[PDB]
């Protein structure tokens, strides 16, 4: 993935149907390529160029879709008209001394819709699938950088740990409805990452 070709120059920095390959540019930037001769580019994006890239992943299925997550940019919508990934903003949580650290797919009948947004001051998730917050916890503000947020496979519980912390919130998958919560104790030592 890069015959007239030669390798990128940038560093590198959720395709579920396995038809395409997303690398991610130091440079804020995202080079799609068609996934022994590399694989031809695809798409190249630069929305997040000069911007902070908290995370990003294809949109399971809907593969012209993506998703991509910024400190700034926050809450968006993009959608694929080869179609071309066009995004407009939702909703920019960057201010109110709240900043995304990461986000990415959501776990994989209820569509996968879920994202959670890890804001230092209070993290939250908003349950698109109107569009509905699906849990919000008043985190602690001393980041407002060992934060980190997954979801089980299973889609019935998603953790998250941050310095020596962690906290998992158990939600229903098919049901869309947050089942529980608990705060871990706090660790002795950081919790570098399962």
């Amino acid at each position: 993935l890069v015959p007239s070709i030669h390798s990128i120059r940038s560093p590198v920095k959720i395709c579920s149907d396995g038809t395409h390959v997303a690398a991610s540019y130091e440079t804020g930037n995202i080079c799609i390529w068609n996934l022994t001769p590399a694989l031809p580019a695809v798409l190249h994006i630069d929305d997040h160029v000069n911007k902070e890239i908290t995370g990003l992943d294809f949109f399971g299925a809907r593969h012209t879709a993506l998703i991509v997550s910024d400190r700034t940019g926050k809450v968006s919508l993009y959608n694929g008209y080869q179609l071309v990934y066009n995004s407009k903003k939702i909703l920019d949580v960057n201010s109110s001394k709240e900043k995304l650290i990461r986000s990415k797919l959501s776990p994989l009948k209820i569509s996968t819709n879920l994202l959670s947004v890890l804001t230092t001051t209070h993290f939250a998730l908003i349950l698109l699938s109107h569009v509905s917050l699906m849990f919000q916890e008043t985190v602690e503000p001393s980041v407002q950088v060992n934060s980190s947020i997954s979801w089980t496979q299973n889609c019935s519980r998603v953790a998250y740990s941050v310095n020596n912390k962690i906290s998992v919130i158990s939600i229903s998958s098919s049901d869309f409805n947050v089942q529980s919560a608990s705060h871990s104790p706090e660790f002795a030592e950081s919790i570098l990452s399962q």
